[PDB]
């Protein structure tokens, strides 16, 4: 129907809750932070190469124990931005079990629902962590300006800069937490990924997502009434975005041969688009 019957609040409550427990930050956190309102000790902001390295004397002992010091600095850079892809990836792992059903799917499609979902989720999210000018970095302890990324010698600087693009419209919706953590388990529920077996059996898990998304964001922000066919377009520029990236860390990984794809990275990338 159109009203919020007892049953799907409490689904949307789990998903928050979920998406609460296992994603450190927040959105609410972002916000404070990059508003500077809570605190007059703002992240230490990377904006050149001296700065980076600057940051860079802190994170000695990672860079050491996984090779890393010695390598380019855009090398560098991403190598850590990889290290976080790779914790968000763990986190969605545990945060999709909270989605009803999605554990009582064949565990190949559970792989397959994460493998094509992980990176449209760490893209929306990662808005969270944005403004205009750069990100934060570093569990919010870090900001690496937007300009010092396009700065990168090419094609490092063509990264990140779409996500950018991504997030400033993203972020005009305005949404909280408890609407990105239903978008974030809409993601995940896509039944049109590829080689999915029960697609059936995935369709009907996502109807029920997607219902509960729908009436939450009625609800949550009235004035904006097609806000919910919004996020539909949202969800497609996100498969778009995603298709772009896994191209464009491929044409990297092979013209690039002192940068290493992450293992668990590479099997997410593996014959993906
Ligand atoms: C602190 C650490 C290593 O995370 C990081 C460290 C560095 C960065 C990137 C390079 C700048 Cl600073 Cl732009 C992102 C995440 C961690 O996960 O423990
Ligand atoms: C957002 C992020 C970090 O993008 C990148 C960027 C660069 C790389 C490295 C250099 C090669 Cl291409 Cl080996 C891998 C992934 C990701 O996909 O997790």
């Amino acid at each position: 129907g159109s009203h919020m019957t007892a049953d799907l609040k409490s689904l949307a409550k789990r998903i928050y809750e979920a998406y609460l427990k296992n994603f450190n930050m927040n959105k609410v956190k972002a916000r404070v932070i990059l508003s500077g309102k809570a605190s007059n000790n703002p992240p230490f902001v990377i904006h050149d190469m001296e700065t980076l390295c600057m940051a860079e004397k802190t994170l000695v002992a990672k860079l050491v124990a996984n090779g890393i010091q010695n390598k380019e600095a855009e090398v560098r850079i991403f190598h850590c931005c990889q290290c976080t892809s790779v914790e968000t990836v763990t986190e969605l792992t545990e945060f999709a079990k909270a989605i009803p059903g999605f554990a009582n799917l064949d565990l190949n499609d559970q792989v397959t629902l994460l493998k094509y979902g992980v990176y449209e989720a760490i893209f929306a999210m990662l808005s969270s962590v944005m403004n205009k000018d750069g990100m934060l970095v570093a569990y919010g302890n870090g900001f690496i300006t937007r300009e010092f990324l396009k700065s990168l010698r090419k094609p490092f600087c063509d990264i990140m800069e779409p996500k950018f693009d991504f997030a400033m419209k993203f972020n005009a919706l305005e949404l909280d937490d408890s609407d990105i953590s239903l978008f974030v388990a809409a993601i995940i529920c896509c039944g049109d990924r590829p080689g999915l077996l029960n697609v059936g059996h995935i369709e009907k898990m996502q109807e029920g997502i997607v219902h509960v998304l729908r009436l939450h964001l009625q609800s949550n922000h009235p004035d904006d009434i097609f806000l919910f066919p919004k996020l539909l377009q949202k969800m497609a520029d996100l498969r778009q975005l995603v298709t772009e990236h896994a191209q464009l860390v491929q044409i990297i990984k092979k013209t690039e041969s002192d940068a290493a794809l992450h293992p668990l990275l590479q099997e997410i990338y593996r014959d993906m688009y």
